[PDB]
């Protein structure tokens, strides 16, 4: 076509591996590349695991008010928000906020531990149609990244078609659907890459990740004024392991994504 010429262009010009999938619900047509390839999923799993204990909350009406102890072993490597409560308590509605939000990674190894550990987030995967989203460990060693590492993977495909069901989907109830979109509107993190390359007007929700070998990541739920929601994955990851990240690439791909 013409959008992967541009995307195989920016992924030679950036050194990197390059992941990219869009899923328009006008038509429910698809942009893939290297949409079947496995890719680190960094903290953009921690959407997978905030979704599943919004869907535990479909049967527990008061499970985001339980609230849950911030010790100061829970502690790990990044943790804007816990740090706050160390000695106290969050609700699973605030780490969940903390995760969405801030990537806080003691927010999302309490919702991990919320689930019975990684193989119950693989589980709300799976018990929703994702055959390719697979969680191995917490936070913060998600973040590895080897490359030809199967563990904590997924494939822009699989992980485009899952945020569709999540936010515009029923693969959650009305109630969580809407307190998934209200979360991921207002993250913070994400300022750099997809909502760096698209037009102003246009109302965005993701989660980012990043981790070693310079990975990169961004998925996104986007809302044209007058026109159809879209879903869009980037995924990026380099050969060195100590590469810095690329949140550019993602701005970019976002950008020809957009202009077709
Ligand atoms: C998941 O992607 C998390 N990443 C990490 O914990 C990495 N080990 C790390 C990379 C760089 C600096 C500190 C930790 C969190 N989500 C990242 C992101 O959204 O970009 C993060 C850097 C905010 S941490």
């Amino acid at each position: 076509s013409a959008v992967q010429q541009k995307l195989a262009a920016l992924e030679k010009s950036s050194g990197g591996r390059l992941g990219v999938a869009l899923i328009d619900t006008a038509d429910n047509t698809q942009v893939l590349y290297r949409g079947d390839e496995r890719f680190p999923m960094c903290s953009t799993s921690k959407v997978m695991a905030a979704a599943a204990v919004l869907k535990q909350s479909e049967t527990q009406k008061q499970l985001l008010n339980q609230p849950v102890e911030i010790k100061p072993a829970d502690l790990v490597n990044y943790n804007p928000i816990a740090e706050k409560h160390v000695n106290g308590t969050m609700t699973l509605a605030e780490l969940s906020a903390a995760a969405l939000q801030y990537s806080d990674n003691t927010a999302m190894n309490k919702l991990i531990a919320q689930l019975g550990g990684p193989g119950g987030v693989t589980a709300f995967a799976r018990a929703i149609g994702d055959e390719t989203f697979r969680l191995d460990r917490t936070a913060p060693t998600l973040n590895t990244a080897i490359p030809g590492d199967p563990r904590d993977t997924t494939t822009p495909r699989a992980m485009a078609q899952t945020l569709r069901q999540l936010t515009l989907g029923h693969a959650l109830g009305e109630t969580q659907r809407a307190q998934l979109v209200t979360w991921l509107k207002g993250n913070t993190t994400g300022a750099a890459s997809i909502r760096a390359g698209l037009p102003t007007s246009w109302t965005v929700g993701d989660k980012t990740g990043s981790g070693d070998y310079g990975t990169t990541n961004d998925i996104a739920v986007i809302w044209p004024q007058g026109r159809a929601p879209l879903v869009l994955v980037t995924y990026f990851t380099q050969p060195q392991q100590n590469a810095e990240s690329r949140r550019d690439v993602l701005a970019s791909a976002a950008r020809i994504i957009a202009e077709g």
